[PDB]
Order: structure tokens, then sequence, then C-alpha cells
């Protein structure tokens, strides 16, 4: 009776964990299974993902106030200050649901399991530090300059992710080897600083210990290759050997050695991911069998017990009916153990359909339309005219570019876009009159084409509403959206399937890796804000300086301007210029910030990218 | 009698080919085995390697005459012209030995084998083209401007190499995939040229079709990251998304996709090298057995036939005596087939010894010296004082650097180098009085230390000959060679053995890969000479130009100046500057030269380097 239905709840949650690749380490109770099924719903996990985005969105609208139009410092309508109410209200509202998340994760798990698992403990210490810092900054009227609780926000992203925790373990195992090459590189520098200072001080680059040390470090990433050697090379031809050897040993051996060291841990990444997925499903159904085999009882599981459990699970109805027919094909025989486990190998099949088309009333009208629809040249007529559209934009952009930027003719340009757009409407209306409103939605390219067509006629008819033949801005907007038609010529990839297959495989696997970049940007922005917030003031310079070039838009005055400035240091070109400017404005101890940013971003993460491309390329063969 | 000894010659050359991993496809004759053993000697292969270096050295002393001190064009003592005699004499003397090489390679191989093997045919066509071009340039008095026979010289390097022929086959199999990503990248460019020209011409970078096409191509290799976007970024913050997406799709996906495509062919490089080595030794001894088993005869090979053949082979005497004792341990029994093949597994063992030390006459004198020699702290006392030497050079280079460059004290600097050098002499003289003149040579570090010590005392005593205490140049030369002592602290690599093991493994495997770089430089230099030989003349510039910077040393006027100029384009930094200069001086069709040089050098070869590091790292585990 009661233990009858109680075993049913242990049946349904063990099947559901066996599908979704979860573990079985939660305590089994009566209403906890009401909570377990509800906490893992679609609605609950999507609220938790939305609030994580919210606090990581919130730094755009904090007191540095990145709501302007230009980030340039020489002219900017600066202020938009929100008051002390709303931003600290939405800060504490997200802290409630994370506190609600921790409570139901610890209550549903073991209490002793809570004290052992390090991530739940770190989830707890971050919450109280964020709450103490909230009430302290609320006691004062917002006039605390630096907000330490803003740094702890990316731990909420790292907690609920299951792919970043794998990737952080792989870079933790690579760490004692990366410190050795980092040690060997620092030996390699300070040798050539001493060896350089004998040759050249006996150059504006070699006049001091920290100046020559900086000049070699920037050469190590090859940001000044010709410019650091041209005094010495103009004195003698033989001085080229000193700089050639330094970048061969430095940039070629030791930087590419860091890539091979990181890839040595990611070598079995996807295959060992699939193995622990299948291993968790093996003990999933086995514990489901073991509790169902001992419901009331030889050793077997009654199919009438199966009839109620496989209904209450949440699954695709394709695999659901296949389970249901296969147990109905079985008799009243008690199901064996090996036949129980191999029964759940229906979840490896995948079925792809699109839709069935629909007929008409009049028989010669329907048979002519559908048999010129099943043609394979109908889309090729669309592909031909779209290419004919694109060369027209091509020839007309280059013809008006060179001469007469003010007053161009643009007479035939209107008529060309008319005949193409009304061609685009008639084909998609003939498609839906040959497939159906359901028959047209089943293709993802047709959603892409059908949405793009109905937008362009709105743009065209609006130009046709005010002109007959804001002219230039509408034609520029109309020309821009015609260019996006070229993305529909792309997916006909017949001989180069190895490229499009991995690009899909890459973006399906950048939950972890895109997440790590977000963690690193968000930390280094807020550190960079509090150090260089008001350092650059713009009120006759050397010809290669920060001020001869107009690099004034690259500062750390807000969140949007920090991200682009950190981007331009990540692509390592011309970061000798930023090093000289931030020395001249904020003292020479700022170089430890940029060098540390150079090590995390360019060295570690862009090697981390190449290890993940290499793994996801070499897969299934 | 005659066929008795004739089988002995077929025995010895089949064993020798089985050792040195050669093939058996040469015709077996009487005096051809006299030629086969002599052509493959140590002296013959080393003459062929020296003449290959000679013609590839010869371009330094041709008519562009790269014998100056500076390559700067604004001042240079230009001319040194050798006459028409000697350079065309040494050109034709190397052509004789290559013609002698082709003849004995074809005569010893099959005649029909000659017409099938493509490399021997290409060896023949290159020889007659080089000889026709020699006699044509000799008929005229050297006044032919361009020498087409100079381009065919790297085929002589490619012919006699057995590792470059493997590597060229691996990049030939990768070619139809690299053309697809090259196709997909060209689609990716010309979309954003049209999309860029609508947004920004509606910037000095976006004013034309070939100007905007060049600006995106240089952004693709990130050579102008901040400088190409700062007008648009200073107009609006939202224009950063256009350039961020272009370098994420461009540089991160598609360039790193080219590395993964190349590495997909080098994935089994070293293991499939070892397999075809062992496979050639398997059929080597088997054909040696098969001719020896049918000398006069159950089925076996008489050991008295073995006694004469294993003497006449050339081998290490360590494995030679081990073969000889093992056949002497065998009786007069006819040796079986399986026991014949497993007999030659002595060639897998390797024995390392150094030397035995020698005693003295007087027993308390020898026993005290050798037992404080077997100490392991004797070298640690050398390691301590060498570190104490290096901090002295460290502290004294930084102290005199900042102030007073003219007249420094340098009083204690002499005395510091005295006590260290005479320490260095007494330790190596106590080492040879505890090891021996033979006992000291057996260590490669002691050869390195012993040579460095005897040089520094010559430098020190020469300063002591003219001073007592050209001063500064001698102390600068003395300080420089003390820095090289730090290379002896390095080889005590206890916890990071994975780094030093592969660095040895890399340089033992760059016969192929260093050879390909030589082929690519040598071709692209001589093409670049004949196009831009006298284009730059130096007789108030924009502040970032080729002439504001003093880049005048980077031209193509000779062979030494071409190599450094091609080097500074290989490391891709600031190659926007070279593109603008060579447009302004030699017309706009010069950009096809540098773009083609960008594709071969940076894209292919530096991806080729990272594939070879990755293979030689992941080896034996």
């Amino acid at each position: 009776a009661a233990r009858w239905d109680l075993c049913i709840d242990q049946a349904v949650v063990f099947i559901e964990d066996a599908i979704q690749y979860r573990s079985i380490n939660h305590r089994v109770d009566a209403s906890s299974m009401w909570l377990y099924r509800r906490y893992y719903s679609n609605v609950c996990q999507r609220t938790l993902s939305f609030t994580i985005f919210l606090i990581l969105f919130l730094a755009f609208i904090e007191t540095p106030s990145s709501l302007t139009s230009t980030a340039d410092v020489r002219y900017r309508a600066a202020p938009w200050e929100p008051p002390c109410g709303l931003t600290e209200s939405v800060e504490v509202l997200c802290l409630l649901v994370f506190a609600a998340d921790l409570s139901v994760k610890g209550y549903l798990f073991g209490w002793a399991h809570f004290q052992k698992n390090l991530w739940l403990l770190g989830y707890l210490v971050v919450l109280v530090v964020s709450l103490v810092d909230w009430t302290v900054s609320l006691s004062l009227v917002c006039h605390e300059p630096l907000r330490i609780r803003r740094l702890l926000r990316p731990f909420f992203l790292l907690q609920n992710s299951s792919m970043m925790k794998k990737t952080l373990k792989c870079i933790r195992w690579s760490l004692p080897e990366m410190a050795s090459v980092g040690l060997l590189l620092a030996i390699h520098l300070c040798l050539f600083t001493m060896f350089g200072m004998l040759l050249f001080a006996g150059l504006t680059y070699f006049q001091n210990l920290p100046e020559s040390l900086t000049s070699l470090l920037v050469l190590l990433t090859t940001a000044n290759n010709p410019d650091v050697m041209i005094p010495a090379y103009s004195k003698n031809r033989a001085y080229a050997i000193f700089f050639i050897v330094f970048t061969v040993i430095g940039s070629l051996f030791l930087m590419n050695l860091l890539t091979a060291i990181i890839y040595s841990q990611f070598r079995g990444y996807l295959m060992k991911s699939l193995q622990t997925s299948l291993f968790r499903r093996r003990l999933g159904t086995r514990a489901a069998f073991e509790v169902l085999s001992s419901m009331v009882g030889a050793v077997g599981v009654k199919p009438q017990n199966l009839l109620q459990v496989l209904q209450k699970v949440q699954l695709d109805s394709s695999h659901k009916q296949a389970m249901m027919e296969k147990v109905r094909s079985y008799g009243s025989v008690l199901l064996s153990a090996e036949e129980f486990q191999k029964l759940f190998n229906e979840l490896d099949r995948s079925v792809v359909k699109e839709h069935p088309p629909r007929p008409e009333y009049q028989s010669p009208f329907l048979q002519s339309a559908q048999f010129l629809f099943g043609h394979y040249y109908f889309d090729y007529l669309g592909n031909l005219i779209a290419l004919a559209n694109l060369v027209s934009i091509c020839v007309f952009l280059v013809l008006d570019a060179d001469v007469l930027p003010a007053e161009r003719d643009d007479f035939i340009l209107g008529i060309l876009n008319c005949v193409f757009i009304v061609y685009y409407l008639l084909e998609m209306l003939l498609k839906v009159f040959a497939l159906g409103l359901r028959g047209y939605l089943s293709y993802p390219s047709n959603v892409f084409d059908g949405l793009l067509t109905v937008v362009l006629l709105v743009l065209e008819i609006s130009t046709l509403a005010v002109y007959r033949l804001s002219l230039w801005d509408m034609t520029r907007m109309l020309n821009m959206l015609i260019v996006f038609r070229f993305l529909r010529i792309i997916p006909s990839m017949k001989p180069m399937a190895v490229v499009a297959s991995t690009v899909l495989g890459l973006v399906q696997n950048m939950r972890a890796f895109g997440g790590i970049l977000v963690v690193v940007y968000y930390v280094f922005a807020i550190i960079g804000i509090n150090l260089f917030r008001g350092v650059i003031v713009a009120l006759s310079a050397p010809c290669g300086s920060f001020e001869q070039l107009e690099y004034w838009a690259n500062n750390f005055d807000d969140f949007a301007a920090a991200l682009v400035t950190l981007w331009n240091l990540m692509v390592v070109n011309n970061w000798q210029v930023f090093l000289d400017a931030y020395r001249r404005y904020s003292g020479p101890w700022s170089k430890i910030y940029f060098v540390l940013w150079w090590l995390v971003s360019s060295v570690i993460w862009v090697n981390l990218f190449l290890a993940l491309i290499l793994e996801n390329f070499l897969h299934k063969w």
C-alpha cells in the first residue's frame, strides 16, 4: 500500500536520473522526492541561469555608469547615476535565490556529504562575505569606493556548471609543468639582459636594468620586432644574430612548448566524458532494477510494475512508446536482469523527421504544383537569383566609392531590389502553397529565409513610401540586409564536410571554455577599474606615442571601456604603447598588472583554445 | 671457389644494408659490390654534404656582393666585385660531382628502375638546365641580370635527404583540406569588405575596394589591432562588435583550424618511421639468410660461413664481439631460420661506459686524492663559486649602468676575476690528477668546462699583461665569456626531466624541418632580389611611416639583407609598414609577393613547427 507507492517514487526518480546522467547520492524520503522532481524541472534551472546572468550584467549599470555613446575621454557626456536604492535592491534579490539554492541542495544531499564537498563550502563562505559587504555598503550612503563583493560574483557561475569543473581540473594537473617552463623562461630572459647590456651600453632600449628587461619581454611576444634592433643592426650586420637567436629560443620553442604541455591533459577529454556518462547510466538503471526486483519478491521484475513507472517519467514520446510496446510484447514473465539493462538501449537511437505535406481540392492543380516542387531546381533558382543579387551590390558598392560621395544617381538600384524582393515573396508563398504553414516551418533554412524576406519588403516599401524614383540611411540599411542572404549559399557544403562538422562540434562544446573567459574578464576588469579609474585626463607628442595616436578611448573608466581595452591587450599587438602610457600616468608598478594579464589571457587561454580545437577535431576517427 | 667468394660479397652487403636501414633493390654483380661498399662510405657521403653546402653558400659572394659591414642604404661602402672566373668555376665544379652522383646512382640501380623513380628524373632535368644556363651566362661576360640556375639549387638538397621526402608527403596529403579553409577564409574577407564599406564610407582605411581589402587582411593577422578601429570606436561604442567578431572568426577559428589540419597528418609520424625501419631490417637479414642457406646446401647455415662474414662487416666492436662469441658458443650445427633472425637482436642493446681511473705511486697520496674526489661535493664547490661569480657580474653591471658611463672605477673587478679563474684552473688540474688525461675527456661537461677555463685565463692574463691595477673592450670581452659559465648550472635538471628530454629529441629530429626552411628562404630571397634590387634610394615624413622609423636596413639589395628582411616579415609584427613602402616605390603589384610570402612562412611553416613539437613531445607514453 504505502510501501507499494513509495517504491514507485524511488523507481521514477532513478529512471529520470538514469536518463539525464545524474548521480544517486541523495537521501530517499517521502516528500523529498516531491522536491527532487520539482527542483530539477525546466522552470527551476532556467530561473537559476537567468539570475546568474543578471548579477553579471549588473556591472554595466553601477557607479562607473557605462551608458554613454563614446568611450573617448577628450569629449564625453559623462554622468548618469542611479540612486542607492535599485542596484542594491537587485543585488540582494539575487542573493536570496542563491541562498535558496544552497539550502535545498544541502537539505536534499547528505549533511556529512555537505561538509566534505568543497564546492558547497565555498558556496557558503562566498554568500556570507557578499552579504556582509552588502549591509556595510548599505549603512554608508554608497560612498565606499571599492566593492569587494563584486569580485566574488563569478563563483556563482563556476558553482552550477558541470563542464567548467572538468576543465579547471585539467589545467590544475598541467600546473607543475607550466611552472617549469615559466622558470626556464625567466632564466632565459635575465641571461640576455646581462648579455645585452654589455654589447649595447658599451641604444635607448638598453640604458638601464628595468628598461632593458622590459624591452626583451616585449620582444618575447614579438610586439616590437624591427624597431628594437635597427640601431644595432645599422651599426653592424652581425648584431642580427643576437636578436634572431632570442626569438627562436624564446617565442618558437618555449611558447609552443606551453601549448603541448596543456594539450597533454586534454588528450582524452571527450572520450573520458562519454565514459563517465555511460557509467552513471549503468549504475542508474541497476539501482532502479535492484529496488524494483525487491518490491514484493524467483528474481524478476513484474511488467505491471513497469506499466505505471514508464508512464510517469518525462521523456520523448518516441522512446516512450517504444519502451511501452516492448514491455507489452513481453508477457507476464518476470523480467531478467540482463534483459532489464539491455532494454534501456532504446535511448541510443535517434529519429529525424520533418513533416508530411498536404494536398488540395483540384487534382490537376495539386499534381502540377507539387511535382514541380519536388524538383531540386526550385531552390537552385533561388540560389541563382540570390547570387545575381549579390554581384549587383558588389558592382554598385565599388562604382560609387571612388568618385562623387555626395550626390549619386541610384536610379536602377531601387528597381533591382524590387524585382528580387517580389521574387523572394512569390517563391516562399509558392513553397507554403506546396508544403503548408506546418510544412514550411520544418526546415531551419526556410525559417532563416522566410524571416529575412518579410523584413526586406518592409524596408523596401518604406523607401517606396517616401520615395518613388533619409534616403541614404535607408538604402544603406537596405543594402546591409541583402548581404545576409549570402549565409544561405553557405550550407551547401558538399566536398569539405570536415570543416562544417567540427564547427558545429565546437560551439556545442564551449559551455566550459566560453565560461572561463567570462570569469577572467570579469575579475580583471574590476581590478583594473579600481586602479586606473581616473588616471587619464586629456586637456606636440613623440611620433609613436599613446598621444600621437588617438588611443584615448582605451582606458579603465567603466565596464564597457575596460573590456575593449583588455581585448586590445589580449591580441598582443602594440602593447608596448600601453605599457609606456600607464607608466607615465600611474607609476612604474603598473607593469605587474599588464604582465599578469598577459600571462593569463594570451599564454594560457589562447593555448587553451588550441587544445580544445585539436581535441574536437580529432574525434570519432 | 668463385661462387664461394661471390656469395660472401652478397652476404656482407646484405648485412650492412640491414644495419643501416637501406633497401635491397640494386643489381648484384662482381665489381658493383666493390662500388656499393665504397659509394656508401663515410668519406663519400660527407663530400656530397659539403658540396651541397658550397653552392648554397655561394650566393653570399655573387654579384649583389653581401660583403659589407652595414646593410643600411643611406651610407654603405658598396662594391666588392669578384671577376667572371672564380664563381662560375666553383659553380661548375659542384655540377660535376652531382653528375658523378647521378651516374653511379643510376648505374648501380636498375635501368628501368631509373625511369620509374621520379626523383632521379627530376635530378636529371635540373642538371641539364643548370648546365645550359651556365654556358649561356659564360658566353656573355656575366652581364645577364637574372640567373635562373640559382633557383634550382635547393633541389640538390631535397634529393639526397630521406627525411624531407617524408615531410613533403605529409603536407601533400594535407593540401585539399587547406585549400578549403583557404577558400572559406576568402569568402570571409570579401563579405566584410562589402559590409565594412557600407558602414564607414557612409575612415582613411575604408575609402576604396583595394584599400579596404588590404586593411582587413592586415587585421586578419592582427598587425594593426587598435589602430584600425579607433576612428569608428570614437564615433560610437557599438562599432567594436564589428571588429571583435572579425578577429574571433578570422584569427581564432580559422587560423587555428589550419594547425589542426596539418597535425592530422603528422599524428603517427615517429611511430610509422620506426616501423619501416624495422621492416627493412626484417627483409634485410632474411635475404641474407636465404642466400647463405643456399650456399652449398637439411636447411641451415654453417657457422664457418658466419665466421668470415661477421669479420668483414663494419660495426661497433661491442656488438661485433657479441655476435662472434654467440656463434662460437654455437657448435657446428646448421643454424635454423628463427634462430638466425633472433640472433641479430643484439643490435638493440646499447652499452654506455666512460673510462677507468688510474692510480699513483705513493699510497697515502693517491688514496687521499681519489677519496676526496669521489665526493659529489667537489662539483658542488665548483657550482657554488660559479654562482658567486655570476652575482658579481650581475651587481656590477647594474651599478655602473645608471651613472658615469665614461670613467668608472673597476678596481675590485680585476681581483674578483683573478681568484675565480685561478680557482677554475686548480680544480680542473686536480680533476686530471685524479681522473687522468683520458679520465677527464670522458665527460662532455668537462670538455665544456675545460675549454672555457683555458680561454678565460688567456683573456685575463692579457689584461694583466697591459694593465696592473683598450681597457673597456677587453673587460667587456672578459665579462661576456664569464656569462657562459651559467650554461653549466643548467644540466642539473632533477624535477623537470620532461623538458630537457624533448629538447634533445627535437634537435635530433630537425633534419627535415630545418631543411624545409632553408628551401623556402633560398627561393624567396632570389625572387625578391630580382624584383626589388635597386628600388630604395635614400637622399619630413608622416609620423608612422617607413621613413620616420629608420627601416632603411630592410631591403632586398643582397643576400644577407634579404634574409633579415624576410625574417622581419615572418614574425608578422609591423608588416603593414613594409606593404606601404613597397607599394610607394615599386607599384601596387608587389602585394602579391608579400601575401604569398605570408602564406608560406607564417601560416604553413609555423603551423608545421607546432605539429612537430606536438608529435615529438607525445612520444613513448
